């Protein structure tokens, strides 16, 4: 009858992660097979950060120019190109530990697993989601750039997000394992704002879906909306519009529970416009939305 | 400026986790050098869990009863014991992945990593904290047994709880790693129930330090309370009574950000009469309470 933000055992990633050092600037980096993949701004000094010239920058720099640490080891650079916004380090031995994996671009509303990492060192784990402006509401201090996201399917770990930079409102971006930020961020210290955000509509409808698989059919209701009309009221308290692939995505929890899609829409409506008036749905006062109904799934297995 | 509920790093604690299995009972063992710790009730039947009797029912087992499976690899068992409510098991085969680790009996507000497993598998991690009540709000199902809560200082993995059963409100109850439970419970499935809870007064405190560490003032005042009088209004609110040892627990952070602790207690106090109208501290819209003085600590370090 419980239900958490949940992360990802971190053990296949924790053996992946080293320290990596150029000038006086450290950060992570991420080892696999031959390889170990860090932000690029760490060529960079604090002068230089302002309006990077990255080509010239990394022109200047030789093999022997960054110090690689995974533990007491120490690993020789042989190679190193840039990648968009990544450098790809080659080293003289291959990771014994790398995990089956993937490189994978999510998708805004999608959830993953972040391990907060300093001086190639992991110091936490934490679940978090893409938001619809591309930002992710972190908990990175500096030392964090180069930590990465991921989600594990059997025993494949997919890699979608590696550390960069934290915006002004305190919110986080960064990029994929191939280098192209998610959103419209640069690396360079700029003036730079996260645009406005929006509530993730497909994963609020989840966790209520949750609820009631849990057992909460406290908000329920004897009416249904139409597509439409509902998304008219989505406008108005700044949630996304709701679209008939969202609807679709909810078929395997609305079979579950017996609870049509926009029966469940109804609910959802009376809930922002009557407020939760001082009653808890899977423990919180609020509507969340990071969890996606994939999540929910996993986390309740049957139980219903 | 944000502020996760972190769980550690789980990767020294995925390498000692096995599967246990006796007739058609399966769960979690811990795997550390040559033993396998488990929850007794590994030995019950659907039949035996209302009212074992697991001197009788264990005396009734020999080694071989006992299946032991990590990964592919199966384990013999060479020896057996109870201890309190958990069984020993000894094993042919020393864990190679042993961490550092202590065998720790955790207090009531502590905070701790729950790595979640089901068939010896590893399949989250989350954060929880020991309630006052002993209990855990934890996030288990059937196959849980056996799964382990820790903590990790520097490399040492301090083990605190193994898991054991749900009670009726939802709630987790379990042992330390000497089989003793965490509370007034046993391991039987008769009618047991939670006693009361109540709010972690330090916590909360420590939490509010917290959101003016990241740069949050608003909840402030000008106002200060004895202790007497901010334990009249703990009790008004179900909040624990705050204690001296409570107040120089919060030194260094009443320290760091030069706001005299019961002066924070007169803070909390109008927070409890006149509710947050509407406003977050660290993003959340109710007062937070499993965060330790410890927790806020590591989590930011300077930023101050
Ligand atoms: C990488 O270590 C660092 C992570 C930042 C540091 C504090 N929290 C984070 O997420 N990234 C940067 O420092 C980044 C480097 C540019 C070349 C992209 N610049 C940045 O994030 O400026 C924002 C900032 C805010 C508060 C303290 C320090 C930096
Ligand atoms: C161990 O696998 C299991 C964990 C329970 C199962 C569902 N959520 C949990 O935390 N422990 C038990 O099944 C326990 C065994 C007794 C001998 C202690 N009995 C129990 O927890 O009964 C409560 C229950 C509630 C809902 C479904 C099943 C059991
Ligand atoms: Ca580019
Ligand atoms: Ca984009
Ligand atoms: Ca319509
Ligand atoms: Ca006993
Ligand atoms: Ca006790
Ligand atoms: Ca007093």
């Amino acid at each position: 009858s419980g239900f958490r933000k949940m992360a990802f055992p971190s053990g296949k990633v924790e053996g992946c992660m080293v320290q990596v050092t150029c000038g006086t600037t450290t950060l992570n980096g991420l080892w696999l097979d031959d390889t170990v993949y860090c932000p690029r701004h760490v060529i960079c000094t604090a002068e230089d950060m302002l309006n990077p010239n990255y080509e010239d920058l990394l022109i200047r720099k030789s093999n022997h120019s960054f110090l690689v640490q995974a533990g007491n080891v120490q690993l020789r650079v042989i190679g190193h190109s840039m990648q968009n916004c990544l450098l790809r380090l080659k080293v003289d031995t291959s990771n014994p530990k790398t995990p089956k994996y993937k490189f994978v671009r999510i998708q805004p509303g999608q959830t993953f697993s972040v391990l907060a990492c300093y001086n190639g060192s992991p110091s936490g784990v934490y679940q978090c989601a893409m938001r619809p402006n591309h930002t992710i509401k972190g908990s990175f201090l500096n030392g964090s750039c180069g930590s990465v996201g991921f989600n594990i399917d059997y025993d494949c770990v997919s890699f979608c997000y590696m550390h960069h930079m934290e915006l002004p409102t305190g919110v986080h971006a960064g990029t994929d394992l191939e280098g192209k930020f998610y959103g419209p961020f640069v690396d360079r210290q700029t003036a730079q704002a996260a645009g406005t955000d929006t509530t993730i509509t497909l994963n609020v409808l989840a966790w209520l879906y949750a609820a009631v698989i849990n057992g909460d059919r406290w908000f329920l209701n004897r009416f249904t909306t139409t597509l439409n009309d509902f998304n008219l009221v989505a406008m108005k308290y700044n949630y996304e519009p709701l679209t008939q692939d969202h609807v679709d995505i909810l078929g395997p929890l609305s079979a579950q529970t017996g609870i049509a899609v926009l029966d469940m829409c109804a609910a959802l409506k009376e809930l922002l416009q009557n407020g939760m008036n001082g009653r808890t749905i899977l423990g919180s006062t609020i509507l969340e939305d990071e969890f996606t109904p994939f999540d929910v799934v996993r986390q309740c297995s049957g139980v219903t």
